[PDB]
C-alpha cells in the first residue's frame, strides 16, 4: 500500500528553486542532514532524561555515514527520535511552509542558498545533490516507515519493509550522476571535518570494500 501525496505549493517552489538555482557550494547539503541529525539526537536525549524507558528501543546515540558506490547512494544514519507517519507528512517534523517564506524573504535581502538550515527547511538541501531522496524513520510511537521523493511536486509514504531499525531516521541519497565525489571518503572526511568537526554525536564514515 502506497500513498501518494502532493507538495504543499510553497515547498514545492522551494524544491524548484534548490534544483535549479545555479550554485556550486553543494556540500552544503552534507552539513544540514549531520544537523539535522544532532538534533533528533537531542531530541530522544532531553525525553530519556525524565523517562529512561525512551532508550528501550536503543541506547547508542550515534550517526553513521554509509557510502555505496555500486548503488550510487549516500545514506546518514541517526538514532535520534524518529518521526510519525504524521510528522513525515507535514514535512518531515518541520515548519516547511513559514521557514520557506522567511528564507525566501532572506534571499531576497541578500542572503544565499547556504542559510537554509537556519529557517528550518536545510533537509530540501539533500536536492542539490540527489535526483532522489528515500526517508526510513522509526519512531517510538509509530511504525517503521518510507517516505520517498523525486521532487517533481509530489512524495510517498509507504510502511517499510525493510530492515528493521529500532529507532531514529535514515536518510538514502540517490545521487546524481555529476555528484559522486560525495562517495570519495577523503571528500566526505573533509565536508565533516569543515562543517562539523564539533558535532557532539560520534560520526562514523563507513568504508567499502
Ligand atoms: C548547530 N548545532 C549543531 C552543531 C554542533 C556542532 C557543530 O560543529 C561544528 C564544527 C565545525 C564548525 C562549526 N561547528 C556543528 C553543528
Amino acid at each position: 500500500e502506497v500513498e501518494t501525496f502532493a507538495f504543499q505549493a510553497e515547498i514545492a517552489q522551494l524544491m524548484s528553486l534548490i534544483i535549479n538555482t545555479f550554485y556550486s557550494n553543494k556540500e552544503i547539503f552534507l552539513r544540514e542532514l549531520i544537523s539535522n541529525s544532532s538534533d533528533a539526537l537531542d531530541k530522544i536525549r532531553y525525553e530519556s532524561l525524565t523517562d529512561p524507558s525512551k532508550l528501550d528501543s536503543g541506547k547508542e546515540l550515534h550517526i553513521n555515514l554509509i557510502p555505496n558506490k555500486q548503488d550510487r547512494t549516500l545514506t546518514i544514519v541517526d538514532t535520534g527520535i524518529g518521526m510519525t507517519k504524521a510528522d513525515l507528512i507535514n514535512n518531515l517534523g518541520t515548519i516547511a511552509k513559514s521557514g520557506t517564506k522567511a528564507f525566501m524573504e532572506a534571499l531576497q535581502a541578500g542572503a544565499d542558498i547556504s542559510m537554509i538550515g537556519q529557517f528550518g527547511v536545510g533537509f530540501y538541501s539533500a536536492y542539490l545533490v540527489a535526483e532522489k531522496v528515500t526517508v526510513i524513520t522509526k519512531h517510538n510511537d509509530d511504525e517503521q516507515y518510507a517516505w520517498e521523493s523525486s521532487a517533481g511536486g509530489s512524495f510517498t509514504v509507504r510502511t517499510d519493509t525493510g530492515e528493521p531499525m529500532g529507532r531514529g531516521t535514515k536518510v538514502i541519497l540517490h545521487l546524481k550522476e555529476d555528484q559522486t565525489e560525495y562517495l570519495e571518503e577523503r571528500r566526505i572526511k573533509e565536508i565533516v571535518k569543515k562543517h562539523s568537526q564539533f558535532i557532539g554525536y560520534p560520526i562514523t564514515l563507513f568504508v567499502e570494500k
